[PDB]
């Protein structure tokens, strides 16, 4: 389904609207990033919250951390998100391929 | 669910029918190969096609394509789907994979 990396949100308005708080998997996709949780009931990890690349108004990292900016269609509303990870040129790059994968038509 | 790749819809008959044209994602999944297309207002892929596993008479790849034939019962109806893209490889080992689980019980 795509790169999984564990990363700690750090506070901003978006995440605190969403309630975010603490640890979690971020997801690269195909067509967008996925935030995920372990279930409560079903203990396994499921997704929390959708930002679709094309809906995204900007995105970056430094060795401290990821960063992006959801636009207003996204699930989540407006705003940035920020995740503390050293891994945030991994992260860059993934997200990085998949869009000019994507805008490539895709194939 | 699985890997996907971005593949390009072939002229089919029955792609034709089905109505594709396009880039889509096909995923490789434990039970099925699934087309999803790219949501209009949400912008997420979204399901089109579900192909399980048995209920295709064969499939293969080639370096310019992946294709394969669905057997009457599939939603989609019986005929030969093919998708370009260079990862009919990757694609094929993939359904191998899923499919080898699958059986191995």
């Amino acid at each position: 389904m795509g790169s999984q990396f564990w990363v700690t949100s750090q506070k901003t308005e978006a995440s605190e609207r969403c309630g975010l708080q603490g640890s979690y998997i971020l997801r690269v996709e195909a067509e967008k990033l996925t935030l995920l949780t372990l279930g409560a009931q079903s203990q396994i990890l499921e997704p929390l919250l959708f930002w679709p690349y094309t809906l995204l108004r900007r995105y970056g990292r430094d060795k401290v951390m990821f960063s992006f900016e959801a636009g207003r269609r996204c699930p989540s509303g407006p705003g940035t998100f920020t995740f503390q990870t050293s891994q945030g040129n991994d992260i860059f790059q993934a997200v990085e391929a998949a869009i000019q994968q994507q805008k490539a038509q895709g194939k």
